[PDB]
């Protein structure tokens, strides 16, 4: 609480002071048990710096390295800020303003609005931005999409390298494996027989083991993609399983299922369904809706796989995921049926945390970089106040910032391979996430499952989805349209809410928009995707993205500063009541001698109904581009309840219908 | 004993008879689970015997299948016969009269001589060429030397990929490792720091399980090649270890040392030796002798690496032969100053089984194709007889067939990689090996410890030795020397014995085969490599290559039939006696009522000096060009006794110290 005022009080006493010198400490660092110079700073920032040291060095407010509490700062210290004896070298305000610098080059009005932004927490950027931009290889990009290349050694080996050399420096991956012939599948250039999947997963397993993001940095992390009707299917959604047969699984991969509605409806009619092998069922990856069932149906008539009971496979989806957390599930329809990028072709995999969805093929590995807005920031007390409302036309405004970042990181960037260069300059999409819904909701007054909830949801993200392709839109007049804009669904007027087939909620004006997106072009084909801010909003200090909390008191033990505020305002918070929450896992409700509103703001998210959260989900969707990483969380989980909330996602047209399951 | 003229009775009954038939069946075949047309014969080697049927069909004797004793008939059964729905179709005659069409093509009469010789059980070729010659993609080969192609992921990635595509197609494979920076070196590209060899090994081990030599044929098979000096050398040598820290061990792969003199020398003045990093230290494994002592010496004084004791690294070394057989032991020094292709660069590693030694780089990955001699074909009874003699004269003529056949096999080979083809066209070199010279010894009388032995092995090498040469300067005669002949210390007229500074025996004249080399070349770069025999000694149904018997006694329980003979024949034989036997694990020393001279003859390797072994491998290793698989065996070991073997084969300037340390 106050040990923050206290930590940082420190580095500030072991760190130099002046920006510019820190620069250049950074910039002429030396390796020194290799005597190699190791500048950690892009000669061209450097350059920057140097021509504009007064006015850089005056524009930064040390007193706001003390925005950051006490975890968010030793995040920061940990993994964030540049070191170099083991000892850290940049404060705080010195990485955002390297960063800002980063993406914004030699526009130094564009760099000190970021800076002033960033330090003030309007919003942030991911990780290996912050990690990388400025730096002599600024790798800032978060998230990869990788195409099994080909069905033989010698694609699966140029695969497994692409994934190592990207693993390198510091991206997730989404890797899809449809193609992959499975057990028992004829091996023609050597008259033998194929081992399936597993044994190919696990070299996978062992790379990303191996290559952990440039050096003792982080394990390798890969998600895999595979439609249900694979042959190997249920040995690739047990994976993660922590029984027996030690060969058989790969612990360090996530798997994720990239489901047909045809699975859903089999499921749910308690039909069949076909186990295939790619070889003996081609194309079934390579289209998706009505082309996809016609083509499974005739494949399954001919008798070419194995026909099962669809609610078998289910079952187990069901086990693997009560015990593991794992597969994630993504609807394969949903995707590309409402995807702007469906010109390109058949969207077959989404990403390490769901969110992404972009096109790859062998030639391109579809590319991501993120942020995310700190929607408390956005909230003013009136002016009479107290009330307070939220200002919608700053976070319009901050919102087409961070687009224009996004945009300058795209072409700053460097990238591991060349398919994920190709793939980047030519499609060009960017992801704009949030942090702290549920403090604002709590800040407001807000319960999360009140109607009130509901609205602001639905608006935040109708601004920031307009927000962002308004700036967008901006780009393209001035840099033209990304090169796959004409044909696509936004080139004739159709924007991701058209595509749900809804009105939009009306807070701003879309069609003045589309009558611009359509003469001008937009210069991202993506721009929407929130994401987990696993690690981001916790630098900040708010609730991870947009879920409820799952405990108003973490553990050093730490209360949800807006429930206590509460408790001290009410006369009630003694002893007896800190008691009930440690021993609680942080609950309220039932709780004597408190207020029914307070209980109905402070629910966990273990008190909420996944309904609530669906619906909240599917209310936002419409204004996601990508998607969404969705969390579900189950207190004491039934087979009848995790079908009913996969169900219930499913039908309500979801693209990622679950991320992690949560247990208990 | 009987069963033998039985169950290939019922594979005569199961089998089509007349070849040309079989190999219709085989041509025509179709992969019914898939429908492809999946010939099992080339399309060259099927016309072939179209054009010439009667004279192919009529030269077999199926009689000849009856030559194989019931374990060699059922080795061959098992993985060697063509099968075309899990049934054999293939006899034994087949098989050979494939191969030996597999390696002549249009030449008929060559192929016929090699049918001939082949049934009778003059010799045989190594596995792969029995499986695949005259195939449609016959990959021959059984050895494969492959350079680390960088110390980058690129070419790490780029070196895993090419050892998949190798082991697809089923050879064995030794790998060098000594250019990868060890734990805790520094990594530019990233600020980061390396795990060194272990996490990339485990990466390797997994490919090795996974590509298994054409889909469910056998796991990959790769040994590791490590100069002593490297600064992961601990973890490396511990490999096999069956105790605990799974994540540390790579139990798929073999481990061996390409041991400097200067390690040895530091190991017994109980002086310093000193680990580095390849990165600090450069250049070590480019250079052999003098040169690397220079070098290695002074980077030792210059501080660059870790200084330990020797005798430290030595012991773990013996205590890790103690337990897992492993590391081998391969001079690297010997290996370097004794070859023929010391003019293409340093060797760095040898190969799966440690007889291969030969040169590879980045582009080049050294090849070996290999047959070996069935010694014992070559006893007569004398003309009086019985005296018994040697046919060294037939020997001679036998060598110059298998050296032939192993040069069409260069020609006709399929490569896996283009690495392998462009060594093996620039360089061709070749291994003969031997089989049964234990029984060999045992038919003639003579114990393996004897000095008639010494002098018969001293003489079998040097004619298999003189013949291979005699046969390759005859090619270079037609078809002109390898291309990398000029500048070659055979080119000199120095020969392997001469390499040794030694006189050779003088059974052959070696003066009139130097002139014709140093005048019209030699069409192999390399010709004697004895091999384990592993799988090939056991068809023909003698001992492997050329290590004493580890039992008169195996186990079907089955008695050394040239011991029965004896026995019989002495009026001791009895049930008192086979009981001392399998309870003696087939020893027949100490044994109360057995005279002497058979006590001598029928010692096991168990029961031989290891001094003796070494002698005598040190004997014939001045007939081979390459190394071969020396195997030592040690009833109860102990450092000291370990050690004093090492050392004794260093001092005698072994090539290949130790390939398996068998216990008890
Ligand atoms: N376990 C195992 N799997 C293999 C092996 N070789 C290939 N595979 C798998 C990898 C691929 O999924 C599939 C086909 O591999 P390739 O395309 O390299 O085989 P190839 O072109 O020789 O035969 P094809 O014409 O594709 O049937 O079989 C092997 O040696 N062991
Ligand atoms: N554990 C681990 N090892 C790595 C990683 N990246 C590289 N290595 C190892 C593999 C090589 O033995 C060595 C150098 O790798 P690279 O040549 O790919 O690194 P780079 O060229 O970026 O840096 P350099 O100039 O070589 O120091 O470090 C990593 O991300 N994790
Ligand atoms: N452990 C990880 N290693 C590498 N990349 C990751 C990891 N966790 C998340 N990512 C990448 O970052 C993206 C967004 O994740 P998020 O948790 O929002 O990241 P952060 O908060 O660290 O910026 C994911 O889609 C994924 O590609
Ligand atoms: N398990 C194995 N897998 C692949 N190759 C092997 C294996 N064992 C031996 N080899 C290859 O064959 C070579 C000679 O071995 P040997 O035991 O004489 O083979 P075989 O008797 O089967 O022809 C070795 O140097 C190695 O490269
Ligand atoms: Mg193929
Ligand atoms: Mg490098």
């Amino acid at each position: 609480t106050l040990a923050a005022r206290i930590a940082i009080s420190n580095l500030h006493k072991q760190t130099t002071k002046q920006f510019s010198k820190v620069v250049e400490d950074l910039y002429r660092y030396v390796n020194a048990a290799t005597g190699k110079p190791a500048p950690m700073i892009s000669d061209d920032v450097y350059n920057i710096v140097m021509e504009n040291k007064d006015k850089l060095n005056s524009a930064i407010v040390y007193d706001r390295d003390f925005q950051y509490s006490y975890f968010g700062f030793k995040t920061l210290e940990r993994s964030y800020l540049l070191r170099i004896n083991g000892q850290v070298a940049e404060r705080p305000q010195h990485l955002i303003m390297r960063v800002a610098l980063g993406i914004h080059g030699r526009d130094i009005e564009a760099a000190l609005e970021t800076y002033n932004l960033m330090s003030l927490k309007y919003f942030t950027h991911a990780s290996p931005t912050l990690f990388n931009a400025g730096t002599p290889k600024p790798q800032m990009s978060s998230c990869f999409l990788v195409a099994m290349k080909e069905d033989s050694i010698e694609g699966i080996y140029d695969t497994l390298k692409e994934c190592a050399l990207i693993s390198k420096t510091a991206g997730g991956i989404g890797l899809h494996i449809h193609n992959i012939r499975s057990t028992g599948s004829y091996i023609a250039g050597t008259n033998g027989t194929s081992n399936g999947l597993i044994p190919m997963i696990r070299v996978f397993n062992n790379t990303a083991r191996y290559v952990d993001q440039g050096g003792n940095k982080r394990p390798g992390a890969f998600a895999l993609y595979l439609e249900p009707w694979h042959a190997d299917i249920f040995d690739f959604i047990d994976i993660r399983k922590n029984h027996g047969k030690e060969e058989i699984r790969a612990r360090d991969l996530f798997p994720a299922l990239w489901i047909p509605d045809l699975f859903m409806k089999r499921v749910e009619e308690n039909g069949t369904w076909t186990l295939f092998s790619p070889t003996s069922a081609p194309g079934l990856s390579d289209c998706y809706g009505d082309e996809f069932e016609a083509l499974y149906t005739r494949y399954e008539k001919e008798g070419r796989g194995k026909t099962i009971k669809a609610q078998k496979l289910w079952y187990s989806i069901l086990e693997a995921q009560t015990e593991t957390g794992t597969p994630f599930v993504v609807y394969k329809d949903a995707c590309n049926r409402k995807s702007n990028q469906k010109n390109l072709g058949v969207i077959k995999s989404s990403n390490l945390c769901c969110e992404i969805v972009e096109y790859s093929a062998p030639d391109e590995t579809a590319v991501c970089n993120l942020a995310s807005v700190a929607l408390p920031a956005f909230i003013e007390t009136s002016e009479d106040g107290k009330t307070s409302t939220y200002n919608f036309k700053k976070l319009h405004e901050i919102a087409k910032v961070v687009t224009r970042n996004l945009n300058r990181v795209i072409d700053r960037n460097y990238y591991p391979v060349e398919e994920a260069r190709k793939s980047n300059m030519r499609h060009r999409p960017i992801a704009l996430g949030v942090q702290g819904l549920a403090d604002t909701f709590m800040l407001l007054r807000l319960p999360f499952d009140s109607e009130e909830a509901r609205l602001l949801n639905i608006q935040i993200f109708e601004t920031i989805y307009h927000a962002s392709m308004e700036a967008s839109c901006e780009l393209a007049q001035k840099d033209g349209p990304y090169e796959t804009f004409q044909g696509s669904p936004a080139s004739q007027g159709i924007l991701q809410f058209d595509m749900w087939d809804q009105k939009p909620y009306g807070m701003w004006d879309w069609d003045t928009l589309r009558k611009d997106i359509m003469k001008h072009g937009v210069r991202n084909s993506l721009t929407m995707a929130p994401m987990p801010t696993a690690s981001t909003s916790q630098i900040l200090g708010y609730n991870e993205c947009f879920e409820p909390v799952t405990s108003n008191m973490y553990s050093f033990q730490v209360v949800n500063p807006y429930l206590l505020r509460d408790l001290v305002d009410l006369g009630i918070w003694d002893e007896g009541m800190k008691q009930y929450l440690i021993t609680q896992n942080g609950s309220i409700q039932g709780l004597p001698n408190v207020p029914q509103e307070l209980k109905d703001l402070y629910k966990t998210v273990w008190e909420i109904s996944q309904k609530t959260i669906i619906n909240m989900a599917a209310d936002r969707s419409v204004y996601i581009d990508q998607s969404h990483s969705l969390n579900l969380f189950l207190r004491a989980p039934t087979m009848g309840k995790l079908t009913s909330m996969h169900f219930y996602g499913w039908k309500k047209g979801l693209k990622t219908g679950m991320y992690y399951l949560r247990t208990q």
